[PDB]
Parts: structure tokens; C-alpha cells; sequence
């Protein structure tokens, strides 16, 4: 019982390399919940159909339990041994069986309130909502993106408000990941968090961030100045971008006061029908990213200190140094497995500061405003692809209003973009997992709207 289990994983340690091959290694095996989880990373879970998909997950998560269950009972046994590293933090091993759980059981389940609220924060002509606190399509993107922080992060309002534009930078290893890695003080503790795009562009974090940055800094161009594009000549190691807010409140310097987000929210959800407990929106949730002891942080992933591995942690399983499960389902993504971009024309109309500072004294910057251009590269390219979506949807928004918009090449851009499918019953982009057969359904979609 345990045996078959237990044997699986001590011959992926001899296959990657983790201990040399030959029974079982009783004082030797390296056990640890990184290890197991690595294991079930490369095996059981990435296991790359209606009626068998069902069954088949809901015996994944039971041969996940019994395989966790399996190693715990083998590192006791290794323990008999005097094994000295067979220590397994059983905390966070339990988070990873909550986090496939609450996955298997959400699809088993199948509106969500991520693409409900999404929807309907993006559309310009919100009559009912409230004209007090969502006049302008900055006010409603600015609460949109803390809503998708909290739906894709699991953070406080609390965690979310310490939000930087210092603290994101793009993946390595996944170049379409923003990473928030945060570091925090008891034995150092690394939490990282990873923020992924959508194909459906109203619930993308990404296009969502950039359309809301895209109006703060801007503003509305016959209408209302922006802020400006941060003044990167001013940071020293991140002097500048760990002081500015990811959101922007009355003053430029703090993010919105909670009391504030406290009656959007409620405001919100009374518009779109929507159940609400603020405790669900504003306080810490059940189900975090992990976070790693500086020891095991620094040693797991260093590539140098374990030369003889096939695969390192960051290869596969743990990409940027979060779990891939973790990072797709937090994205509400299946963690078990663009036809027409931006011409670069287009790009370098907006954000044009992006490209202003790789002109000049570029290598005169801080590394930490170098990341965030590349940041805001991504985020760019991200906006850019998918305005023809919005514009078709909403084509009075805000962002249109800079007569660029109106011209040649933008219309032909969107038009090029969205003719393929104008006649079409079905929506091009797909929605969310489980959701794809009733919302990409045009009809079906269009009916999430509140007002028209």
C-alpha cells in the first residue's frame, strides 16, 4: 500500500540523479516537502473529456493524499534509520492538497465573480452603478485591478495596498509571468506571486494593470492630465519605484484608503447581483502562494549546488521559483496540460516614454527602472493586442479618446484584428477553464453586461 507509493518516489530521486542507483536508501534519501512536491510535480500532476476527465482528476487528488500520505509514513521509517534530512514540513505539503482540491472541485462545480465584475468594471456606459464613486473608466479600472489582485494573488487588502512599482518584474524562466516576490523579516521569508495574462483580455491582470496605467498616466487628452510617466532619471536602486503605489488614491504618493475600497466594493457587487462578504475581499486568505526559510530558498534553487541533477527545480516544476501548479491555478489555469500582433508602428505611439529611455542614457539608469520598462514592454505589447477586442466591445471608452484612435492605422489595426470572426456566433478568445462551452457563446457572454 504504502510501498507502491513510496517506491515511485525513490526511483524518480535515482532517474533525476538526486541519489546515485544501486532497496530502499534508508539513511541516505533526501525527503523534504520541496522534494515531494517536485515529485508530484514531474509525475502525478502534469498529467498532459467530459465524463473520464471528471474521474480522472478526482483520482488524481486521491493518489496525490495517499502518495503524501505514503511519504510521510516513509520518512518515519527513514527516521528508524537515523536518516539526518527527512524533515517534512507537512504545512506546506497540505496547502498543495488544498490547492488541487479546491481546483477539482471548482471544475467539478461547473457566473464567476472574476469575469462578472470584469465585464462590467470595463464598460464605459454604467448608468446604475454609481456616478459618486465609478465616474470615469479610471475610477473603474483602478478598483478592477485591485479586484484581480485579490482574485489572482489571494492577498489582504492590507498586503495588496504595499503593492510597489518596484515590486513587479517580469519572469525569467516565463517571460509572460510579472512576478511579485516578496521578502518579509521572521529566518528571511520569500513569498513570490505570479501574475499570468488571459486570453479573454477583460479578466487579463496584465491588459486590466496596463489600460488603468495607460489613464493615470495619461489622463483622458482633451479631458483631464495625467500623472506623467514615472520619472525614472530619479531612481537610485529603487528609490523612486518602491515608493510609488501600484494603485494611485487622492494623492500620488498612497494607495486608496480602505475605507474608500470598502464602498466600491460593496457599490460593485450590489450592481452586479453578486453575493458579498467583505472578509472574502479584504482579509487573508485560506489559500496563499507558499513562502520558503531563506536557508531552503537560497539552497533549493541555486543550480550550482547540485551539479549532478538531470533537471534543476526551475526547469520544469518550479519555473521562476514558483510552484507551476500553484502559478496556473492561482491564474485560474489547469496546472495538468497571437494571430495578429502589435505592429511595432503602432506600439511606439503609446507608453512613448518606454522608448525614449532606451534611446538615451539608458545604461545610465537603475537596474530597477530598467525592469520596470521591460515590465511596461510587456504590458504595452499586452494592451496593444487586445485593444481591438475592447474597442469592439466598447468602442466610448476612455483610452479611445486620443484622436490616434481615430486613425488609419489603429482602425485598420482593430478592423484586421476582429473581421475574421465579426460574423461568427462564437467569440475568438477563450473565456475560463470549464467555462469555454457556455461564455465564448456571444449571446451567452454579451448577457453578463448589467447595462447593454
Amino acid at each position: 500500500q504504502y510501498k507502491t507509493y513510496y517506491t515511485k518516489y525513490i526511483q524518480w530521486c535515482q532517474l533525476n540523479q538526486i541519489i546515485p542507483t544501486p532497496s530502499v536508501p534508508y539513511k541516505d534519501l533526501p525527503i523534504s516537502a520541496e522534494l515531494i512536491h517536485w515529485f508530484l510535480l514531474d509525475t502525478l500532476i502534469t498529467d498532459d473529456e467530459d465524463l473520464d476527465e471528471e474521474e480522472e482528476n478526482s483520482f488524481k487528488i486521491a493518489t496525490l493524499k495517499k502518495i503524501i500520505g505514503s511519504l510521510n509514513f516513509l520518512s518515519k521509517l527513514c527516521k528508524v534509520h537515523e536518516n539526518p534530512n527527512a524533515n517534512i514540513d507537512t504545512k506546506y505539503l497540505e496547502s498543495v492538497t488544498k490547492l488541487h482540491t479546491h481546483w477539482i472541485d471548482s471544475q467539478k462545480a461547473i457566473c464567476p465573480p472574476l469575469l462578472k465584475v470584469s465585464l462590467n468594471l470595463w464598460n464605459p456606459e454604467t448608468n446604475h452603478l454609481s456616478e459618486k464613486f465609478f465616474k470615469t473608466c479610471s475610477e473603474k479600472l483602478r478598483f478592477l485591478v485591485d479586484f484581480q489582485l485579490r482574485s489572482y494573488l489571494n492577498l489582504s487588502f492590507e498586503e495588496r495596498s504595499k503593492i510597489r512599482f518596484g515590486s513587479l518584474k517580469l519572469g525569467k524562466r516565463d517571460r509572460d509571468a510579472i512576478i511579485y516576490h516578496k521578502v518579509t523579516h521572521s529566518p528571511g521569508h520569500h513569498q513570490l506571486l505570479a501574475l499570468l495574462p488571459q486570453d479573454c483580455p477583460f479578466i487579463c491582470p496584465q491588459t486590466t494593470l496596463a489600460a488603468y496605467l495607460y489613464l493615470r498616466f495619461y489622463g483622458i487628452p482633451s479631458v483631464s492630465k495625467g500623472d506623467g510617466f514615472p520619472n525614472l532619471n530619479a531612481d537610485e536602486n529603487g528609490s523612486l519605484l518602491q515608493d510609488i503605489p501600484i494603485l494611485r488614491g487622492k494623492s500620488l504618493t498612497t494607495y486608496p484608503r480602505e475605507e474608500t475600497f470598502s464602498n466600491y466594493y460593496t457599490t460593485v457587487f450590489r450592481y452586479c447581483h453578486l453575493p458579498y462578504k467583505r472578509r472574502e475581499y479584504f482579509n487573508k486568505c485560506n489559500l496563499v502562494y507558499p513562502t520558503w526559510d531563506e536557508d531552503t530558498f537560497r539552497t533549493f534553487f541555486n543550480e550550482e549546488n547540485h551539479g549532478n541533477w538531470l533537471e534543476q527545480p526551475e526547469a520544469f516544476a518550479f519555473p521562476d521559483k514558483i510552484p507551476f501548479d500553484f502559478k496556473k491555478i492561482m491564474n485560474f489555469k489547469s496546472p495538468y496540460t497571437d494571430p495578429f500582433p502589435p505592429p511595432k508602428d503602432l506600439l511606439v505611439q503609446i507608453f512613448p516614454e518606454i522608448d525614449e529611455y532606451k534611446r538615451h542614457d539608458y545604461e545610465g539608469l537603475s537596474q530597477n527602472s530598467r525592469d520596470f520598462l521591460d515590465l511596461m514592454e510587456v504590458l504595452r505589447e499586452r494592451f496593444l493586442s487586445n485593444l481591438p477586442w475592447i474597442y469592439k466591445f466598447f468602442p466610448n471608452h476612455d483610452i479611445f479618446q486620443d484622436p490616434i484612435f481615430g486613425n488609419s492605422d489603429f482602425q485598420s489595426y482593430f478592423n484586421d484584428k476582429t473581421i475574421h470572426s465579426k460574423g461568427s456566433p462564437i467569440l475568438s478568445f477563450d473565456i475560463l477553464p470549464g467555462f469555454n462551452k457556455i461564455y465564448k457563446n456571444k449571446t451567452n457572454f454579451y448577457s453578463l453586461l448589467i447595462e447593454r
